[PDB]
């Protein structure tokens, strides 16, 4: 058999059945008789390529195999990757090389010291010493990815290897079960149950890992037994938990002193499946106030490692949350106190309000829809506005790159065909993958894009303002007509203009059969 | 004086007055206070933000400053610094990073492990150790990215180091000059030209590095005085020839074997200022015949090393032409004969022949008109159509990655405000960079944008069909309105569904106000 | 606190109190006021150094923490770093950087892209931003260094940031725990149990990494109750079994054909703690024959994926092998007969033949005596020769890096002063790290090395055998008195020339108050 053939028997034994991509020729030979097993989903950039296939594996929970061109097209997909590596994404990124005998003239379209160019976006980068040896490659490739903690990987692939013969030896990598799914043993397991039902007043932090496991509910039936307050760890890239349950206190402030503030008088917090912590705002303070000790549970032993505080468990999120959930005592302590419900902000006849945007998506949307966000300066509002009951409900670019939400979207629908996606991007976010519109189009994925058009970065005037800082160029994005682009690209598109026509529009969309974009007029 | 302060007074004192960026929180500090001498142009992605630094700097033969935003923007920015590398590109890219108090802990928007992440597509990667640091480092960005070979670097400097104090002795960095201005040695030099004087044969190829020299009046000459054809090096991506002189023989193909028959015959080949060579499809053979001895003058040290056959030179190309030229001796041959007009190919009144609109073009466009060629598979036909007797009159990719057309024409007609430039880019290529558009829109900048639609990945289906590949996937890219994504993002907008109406779109494009996009109909 | 107090703190509180070093003047200012309690041990060479450190950590089963200059100290450390890599060694390796404020110029004894001198032979390699950063950077090589799998790391530090203010809030980091103490949830760890249980004809092949965890007495139980015979995974770095144990197969030739010649008709091969596999020689084949199905238990992601076949779990060597042990059934069939004892090869009264060496040392050894390997071409009659009763017995290279053996018998004594350290070294590779000795001296370690002199590298003349390789150059070493070299770094020294001098040089080094060097005149 070919190395061809071979691999796309490895990649149907191992449950791949996808291909997203933007072709090049080095990746021809690859792509030629094509399986009809397989689908191959076309996007116009490698951004919007890696942000489909990234959507795609986190709301599937599986990995998504990737094909991109050579160096161009993996450098035009490495903001995307950045996004991935801190999302634990399972992507298999491909990229064809030059034909072996060219490599050494440095001929066109050769992709130079390949492995090292994505680093260090990935766990693993690698280029194959012969043709014989890319099945294998292509085995490491797809469990590094998929191996705890999860993320991007990368493989090179001298186009000429193709056609060449695989080692017969090879269809032993067909098969290859390999788990990761542990934790922590008895003794110590139980040692740290005992410090979860001695504790006065624990408290419950969550991070997108939670989702990724869908170990959801089992952290509710915890934070239930607990009685204990949970918030979201801050960042969010993804909701871990119901956001009108009792116990949801909502999205931590991604700052060190708002932090160690919000946990002061909590003996013990346990943190579940996030960095400790992804802060971002400079907020000098104390990493936790005295009398409150911190556990953690994360799958990187890099998160372990880099915490300043606190015990941690590399562990299986999965297995951990649900072992905790069945071993800890019901505590018979009162559930925290009801949070207060958010304000209704008075609506003139005008621009939207974020909040009456939030608030009107809240009673329109299904229940089950599921949101992204990259409206940069209102994402507080949104986490307090919209009721997520459900497991992958939420997404925001977990390393705070833009162009993830729109391709993101697609992606996510694509994976979850009954579930209606509603992606909230800026006027500003929307740019930096425009072009991912045209997959929705062609393949007719219905998803729903709100853009919120208030004509500027919003949340870099903000952080300006709170900086003092004056003539600050290049913040405003004035003359962009979205509904131009939308129908550049194929897809339906809409404007409101105030509260009456969003309420229409949305009404309008939601009934719609393939993907829809409103353009809503917001605040300053 | 303040890090901000010096860094200003550095850039403005070494001939940097404009900054091309998309901004960002750890970038603000740097922004602040933007002095009023400085320009910002804003670009809505990294790709674009770098694809019209890229246009300005090899248009205007000095380094152009760039700045991203930590992570995610560099990464966004990886595919256009891949072509930026290959033409030698002197551009300064800065890249806000975390303030160092949160770079342990690996806060949203830390940049880790910075230097490496732009690597193997930068001379050189630095993050300073320290703020005071922070001028110098800058001071080397503009060196390294400036001295011969020309290319792109990269500085990733904490948001909180701008307001310390910069060291005193920093104004050492302000007037420095750094020269790579030499030439081989007196007594080598008489050698390679009593070897030119005395080849009976001679024949001359030119790469892209003698058009950013501007060298091209000092080959010319030379090519008058030794009477000998000149070709283009192959992958080209500047003109660095008249077009129309009699010497010119064209644009070289891009086969080993190919380009072997063209020089058989030719005892001595003068190659200067490109690689030796940049093949591109597989055309296996002899790198030369025998009788052939190559010569090959180069600006990179890297170029000499990997050119399989001949001797080299590394030397600046300015004064290496400029010696040859006024050093051999006025040969007594005959000068080559002006190469044959192209042929007029039949159009009938359906969808354009890309002849037909290079014809068209070179019949109306301006005789100093600048090119640029995003449109895959009509390459040649354009090498052989449009009559360029200028220097900078021609860019390509130069590592064949698209997105680099459509911005780059921006840059370079704001380099070159009394030039008309024209992009003839492929319906597939557009969308890659499609919003750099708005750029244009904002700041007045007149570029045309010809779209040659056929609705295809053009190149790609010619090289499946010499793989004879069948069942290809992702090769067809229907359903896009490229004059509603021009009114998308501002740009006036004409259709061509014809020749006579192409004629009546080009005559209204040249005479129009600001930046027009031509969508034209074109065959497959 | 300065950073120097802080740091010091950190390091006490996580259980170090020992420093491998050779200095240098960018680290004097770490290793002023040197806490009374810690120690420091000082090697004349950086690879000496770490592999003290190395033999140290090994036997601890704790990490070792070395200090180095700069990038010379470091670099001179580089090939005990790969063997480190392969044991999973837990080496925390710091190196003094030059101070910050002449970095920029690189001044002498600057480390140049620190970060990336040690890569790839480390799991984390690090230059922290600011001062008050070191203590939470020493913090993260710490624990990236102990969780699994273990490795080395690597910490450059300015020499400058030890007298700064540290950061108050990094007392949290000091009494941090990390664990990596984890193992197959419930369910799946039942379905293996079953698979074990239902095995017709197991075989178990254990690794490196069972001796590190001391899971040892766990595996014996798991092939005592499971009546399986038992191998040690090709080029074995450490003993994980007694080699004496009815059960006991030996070890495992390092070739795919060998070794599934040698797993023929074994319906299910277990694992445990090895990478699948290390094969050394070039065998080709079939990496398992029909009817042999493999699972493997690994502590190593990047083991888990590049194995050609079976299935993997990722999990706590001695949480998983106590877990397997305690939960499968007492299997009804026999159990498996002692190994045969070798053969007495003859002895006349000249030269000795190692295996004459390796019978007298078994003899003559203590029971619980380690012995180290570096004689490379005498590895399998030692594992025949040698009763190896407990854990922690043997060490060799594990990536075959000669230079290993000398240094690390001093660090195993070190850290093992009841049990007898014994170093076979052949002559060949004594000299790579000879100038540990004088560490053994000065401190008083009373480690013997045997040398097995035979004039030449007998390893390659028997590879350029089977190659059938002639005139090849450099294969020997005439010429050396290795009496003299121990006499050169003050270490006692015998010889044996024979039968009845070995005996009498062994009685006398085995009852040494100190280090003692034998020189073993053996046979070509
Ligand atoms: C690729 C990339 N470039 C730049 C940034 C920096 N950035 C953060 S928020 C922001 C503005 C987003 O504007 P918009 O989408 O209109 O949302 P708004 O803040 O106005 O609500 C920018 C440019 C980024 N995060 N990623
Ligand atoms: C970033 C990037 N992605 C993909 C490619 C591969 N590629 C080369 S040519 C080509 C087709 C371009 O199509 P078009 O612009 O419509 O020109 P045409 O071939 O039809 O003349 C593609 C996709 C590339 N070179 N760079
Ligand atoms: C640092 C290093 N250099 C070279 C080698 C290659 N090598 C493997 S075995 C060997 C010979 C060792 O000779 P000796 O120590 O006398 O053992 P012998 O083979 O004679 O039994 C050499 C040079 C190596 N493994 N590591
Ligand atoms: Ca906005
Ligand atoms: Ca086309
Ligand atoms: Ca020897
Ligand atoms: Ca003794
Ligand atoms: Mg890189």
């Amino acid at each position: 058999a070919s190395v061809h053939g071979t691999t796309y028997e490895l990649l149907r034994r191992q449950g791949i059945d996808t291909v997203f991509g933007n072709p090049g020729s080095n990746e021809l030979p690859f792509l030629k008789d094509f399986p009809e097993d397989f689908r191959y989903i076309l996007a116009l950039q490698e951004a919007c390529v890696v942000g489909i296939a990234d959507g795609y594996a986190q709301a599937s929970r599986k990995p998504a195999f990737i094909n991109l061109h050579s160096a161009a097209g993996t450098g035009n997909a490495m903001g995307a990757l950045s996004n991935a590596w801190n999302s634990h994404s399972p992507l298999i990124v491909t990229a064809g090389q030059q034909t072996r005998a060219m490599i050494g003239v440095e001929a066109l379209l050769t992709n130079v010291d390949a492995a090292n160019l994505p680093r260090p976006l990935v766990k693993w980068s690698y280029e194959p010493a012969s043709a014989a040896e890319v099945p294998h490659a292509m085995s490491r490739a797809i469990h590094m990815a998929s191996m705890a903690p999860q993320g991007p990987v990368y493989l090179s692939v001298p186009y000429d290897d193709w056609d060449k013969d695989a080692d017969p030896q090879s269809h032993h990598l067909f098969d290859r079960h390999v788990s990761s799914s542990v934790r922590l043993n008895d003794q110590d397991l139980d040692i740290l149950v005992k410090a979860l039902n001695s504790a006065s007043n624990p408290a419950i932090v969550l991070g997108p890992d939670v989702d990724a496991a869908n170990a959801n509910a089992d952290c509710v039936m915890l934070a239930e037994r607990l009685k204990a307050p949970v918030w979201v760890a801050p960042s969010a890239p993804r909701c871990p938990f119901p956001t009108r349950h009792p116990c949801f206190r909502g999205l931590m402030p991604a700052g060190i002193a708002a932090i160690s503030q919000l946990l002061e008088g909590h003996d013990v917090v346990l943190v579940i499946g996030a960095p400790v912590f992804r802060y971002a705002q400079y907020d000098p303070g104390q990493y936790l106030k005295p009398g409150t000790r911190l556990i953690s549970v994360t799958c990187d032993p890099l998160e372990a490692a880099r915490a300043p505080m606190g015990d941690a468990i590399v562990a299986d999120i999965g297995a951990m949350a649900s072992a905790l959930a069945n071993l800890v005592e019901e505590s018979s302590r009162q559930l925290p106190t009801a949070a207060p419900e958010p304000a209704k902000v008075d609506q003139d006849a005008g621009r939207l309000h974020p909040e009456t945007v939030f608030d009107t998506l809240n009673d329109m949307a299904p229940e089950n829809a599921i949101y992204l966000n990259e409206s940069t300066s209102t994402t507080a509002q949104m986490w307090q506005r919209l009721n997520m009951r459900n497991p992958g409900s939420y997404y925001f670019c977990a390393a705070g790159g833009l162009g993830f939400a729109l391709p993101a979207a697609i992606g996510v629908q694509l994976a979850e065909p009954e579930r209606q996606v509603i992606a909230v991007i800026g006027d500003g976010s929307a740019n930096y993958s425009i072009s991912a519109l045209w997959t929705a189009a062609q393949y007719n994925i219905p998803t729903i894009f709100v853009i919120m058009n208030n004509g500027t970065y919003g949340a870099l005037r903000w952080f300006a303002g709170v900086l003092e800082a004056e003539n600050v160029p290049g913040l405003d994005v004035p003359g962009i007509d979205f509904r131009a682009l939308a129908k550049g690209y194929g897809v339906q598109a809409l404007k409101a203009d105030n509260l009456e026509q969003l309420k229409g529009s949305l009404q309008e969309a939601l009934s719609a059969k393939g993907p829809v974009l409103i353009e809503v007029s917001t605040v300053s």
